[PDB]
This record gives C-alpha cells, sequence and structure tokens, in this order.
C-alpha cells in the first residue's frame, strides 16, 4: 500500500561503450543502465549475476546497427530485445527471468 | 483535499542529452528537469523510483522530432507527453502517478 512495493533498482555502475559499424562511420556509443526488479529474492539474484546479465548487455548492444539506433522504432526494439535477452541468459543459468526490464538512464552516440 | 497538500520539488540532477535528427538535421539536445510533487509520500516515492522517471524522460525525448522542437506548440507538447509518460509508468509500477508534472528548467537546442 503504502509500504509494500517489491520493486527495487539494481544500478549497473559503468556506463557500457561500444562499436556500432555503419556505411561510413565506425561510431562508439554510450549506455547508461540500470535493472529494475521485483522483490528481494530476485533483486539478490541480479546482483549475483550481474557479470552475466552485463555481458549479455553488451551482446544486444554490439549487434545494433547505426540506423537501428537512429529510428524512434529502432531504440523500442534494441531496449525490448536487451531485456528479453538477459532474461532468456537467466532462465537458461537459473532457471528464472530475475529482472522485470532494464533501464536506460542516458544514452550518447559520439 | 489531495491535491490540496503541499508543493515540494524533486530536483532531477542530470541534464538530459540525447541526439535528433530528420528532414532538418542533425544535432543535440539539453533539458535539465525537476518533479513537482504533492505531499511527503510522493515525494519520497518520486524519489525512490528515480531510475524509472530518468528512463521515462530519456524514452520521450528519444522519440522527439527536430521540428517538434523548433515548434513552441511541439513544445508544450513535448513536456506534456513527458509528464504523462512518468505518470504511466509509475501507474503501472505502483499504481499512482506520483507526480504533478515534470519542469524543464534548461531547454537547449545545440
Amino acid at each position: 500500500a503504502s509500504d509494500a512495493s517489491p520493486i527495487a533498482y539494481v544500478n549497473l555502475p559503468q556506463a557500457f561503450v561500444f562499436n556500432v559499424t555503419g556505411d561510413s562511420r565506425d561510431r562508439l556509443v554510450q549506455i547508461k543502465a540500470q535493472l529494475m526488479v521485483r522483490g528481494a529474492e530476485n533483486e539478490e539474484l541480479a546482483r549475483y549475476h550481474s557479470p552475466l546479465i552485463e555481458s549479455s548487455l553488451l551482446s544486444t548492444f554490439a549487434s545494433a546497427t547505426v540506423d537501428q539506433l537512429r529510428s524512434p522504432t529502432g531504440r523500442v526494439e534494441l531496449r525490448d530485445r536487451a531485456s528479453e535477452d538477459i532474461k532468456a541468459a537467466l532462465n537458461a543459468a537459473v532457471g528464472k527471468p530475475v529482472i522485470e526490464k532494464v533501464l536506460f538512464t542516458d544514452f550518447v552516440i559520439q
């Protein structure tokens, strides 16, 4: 009610920096992320498995193309795929999706 | 009468920087923002859910046009969309809107 929301946020402190390649430009993208989770058990799992979670994120991002990141439909696609990739990796590893979704708090492309 | 509880302002310290591009151009935007809330419980909620709020704001700004930034009508429209997207995110997460509205204290297209 007042004191009872299971929602918590797990900071991912280090920004993700990766190269996206395009027809004229290799570019660097920087993305600051946090994880949204429901409940103390999922929070503990998300903190514990964050090397795995960080590596899932990097793989999703590195697969992105330049005019996917320049397209408003493309950004929503990438955002949702980042969350669903993490859920799939954690389901393989621990049998649980663990997170609700990835949150992106900062995005700069060059 | 609930909407008569006292106003407070929750500062969002980090300015939003994001790219926009289309028929006219490709360039940068900086927005500095704060949240207007009513009452102590909404204020503590706005601070606790700051990762979700910041992510909603970045999502809203990512899907704006360089043409809609140059229109005075579009800028009101952007502000209102931003407030509505935050309220919808928090309604989905805790079942209350939490904020009154978001405030843009700096808005520049450079």
